[PDB]
C-alpha cells in the first residue's frame, strides 16, 4: 500500500487555473522504511501540459503571468512548450493510469501536495473534464469513483512537517548530509522527491527513529 | 494574535457550490492556553446563507443534495430557509469583519478547516466575488490582500491531529471528562469548538503538557 504525491505548475490560482505540468510520485509511508532520493526520482512522472489548447478553456492568471516573467531563465525554461506536452484531457489519463500502476489503494492511501487547497481542487477539476467529456452536467457531476484518494484521505504537506516538529511556520525538514545529491532546482519530479523525504524524516525524528542533524552536519539544500 | 477555524455547510462539491453556513471562530494558538468550550462558542459567529438566490449563481450538485435529503430532521432544520439569511456578498462581509474584529495578524496568523481543498477555495471563491463585484475581468483578479490569512497559513484538521497523535487515520483526539459538556449535535459554532479543542488537546498530548484520558474516562463525544 503506496502512498502519493502530487503538485502542480500553473498559470493561474483557482480550481480553473491553466496548468503547465503535473508531477507525482508514489511512494511508502512507513516510517521503517527510507525511500532514498535516486529511487523515488526514478518511480516518479511528469505530466506536461500544452498550454495554447487550454486558451479559452482555463484561467490564465495575469498576476501569475507576470510572476513567471521574473523568474529565473532555468524555471522559465522548465516551462517553456516543448513537444511533449499533451492536453488536459490526455494528462488526467496519464495520471490515472500512474496511480492504477502503482499500488494505491482508493479507500486507504492518501495524497499529498503543499498546500492542499492548490493541487488538489485542480486535480479534480480535471478528474471531471472526463465526466463532461461524457456529456455529464456540471450539477450531476460525482468523481467520488475516478479520485485516486477518498477526499478524506487528502493530506496538507506544510501541515504535516510543521505538526511532526511542533516548530510554528517550519514548513521544511532537514535530512543528513548528502539526502539530496543531484538535486536539479527546477526539476517538478525532484521537488516532489524532496518533499517525499523532508516529510519521512520529520516522521523519524517525531518518533524517534534518527536524530536532527546540525546545521553544518545536513544537506544545505534541505534548509529553507 | 489568535489563528481561527471555518467551516462551510454545503449543497455542492467545488468551490462554486451552494453554501448553506459559515462557522468561523478566532483563537488562541498558545498550547498552555485551554479555552473552554464555552468561551470558544460564545466567540464564534454563524453566516446563514440564503440559497434561493444562489439558484443560476452556485452548484447545487445532486448527489450533495442526496446526501442531505438522507440526513436526521435534526440535521435538516439547519438547512431550512431563514430569517436570518444573508447574501453570499453580505456574508463574505460579515466574515471579513469578524476576521477584522479578533486580533488576527495577516501575515503570521493560521486558518483551519476539516479538509484544507474543501473550504478554502469556497472562501477563496467569495472572496473573489467582491472583486468581480467591483467589475474585475476573471483573468484579473487577486485577492491576495483580501484574504484572512496567507495561502500558505492555511492548515489541514485531518493532517494536524494525525500527525500530534502519530496513528495513521486518526482525525480525532479524546478530550478530558466534561470538556464537551453542553454540546448540541448539528450546532455548526458547536462543531468548530470541537475541533479547535481537539486540535489543542492533541497538541498538548504531543508536548507532554498533559496525558490523554482513557477511552473508559474521557468525555464520550469525543470518541469516534
Amino acid at each position: 500500500m503506496f502512498d502519493f504525491i502530487i503538485d502542480f505548475e500553473t498559470m493561474g490560482s483557482g480550481e480553473k487555473a491553466a496548468v503547465i505540468d503535473l508531477a507525482v510520485i508514489a511512494f511508502d509511508p512507513n516510517p521503517e522504511v527510507v525511500e532514498t532520493f535516486d529511487e523515488l526520482v526514478s518511480r516518479g512522472i511528469k505530466i506536461k501540459f500544452d498550454l495554447k489548447s487550454q486558451k479559452g478553456h482555463r484561467l490564465f492568471t495575469k498576476s501569475t503571468i507576470e510572476w513567471w516573467k521574473n523568474q529565473s531563465p532555468e524555471a522559465r525554461k522548465n516551462i517553456a512548450p516543448s513537444d511533449e506536452d499533451v492536453a488536459t484531457i490526455a494528462g488526467i489519463a496519464k495520471f490515472n493510469d500512474y496511480i492504477n500502476a502503482h499500488n494505491i489503494d482508493p479507500w486507504k492511501s492518501q495524497g499529498w501536495c503543499r498546500g492542499m487547497s492548490f493541487d488538489f481542487p485542480i486535480l479534480v477539476d480535471l478528474i471531471r473534464d472526463i465526466q463532461r467529456l461524457n456529456g455529464v452536467s456540471e450539477n450531476e457531476l460525482d468523481t467520488f469513483k475516478l479520485e485516486p484518494c477518498k477526499f478524506w484521505n487528502q493530506r496538507d504537506i506544510r501541515t504535516r512537517i510543521e505538526a511532526l516538529l511542533l516548530v510554528r511556520d517550519m514548513t521544511t525538514c532537514p535530512l543528513p548530509k548528502g539526502t539530496l545529491d543531484g538535486f536539479v532546482a527546477h526539476d517538478s519530479i525532484h521537488d516532489c522527491a524532496k518533499d517525499i523525504l523532508m516529510m519521512k524524516y520529520a516522521l523519524r525524528y517525531a518518533m524517534g527513529l534518527e536524530d536532527a542533524p546540525s546545521e553544518e552536519e545536513c544537506d544545505p539544500l534541505s534548509l529553507p
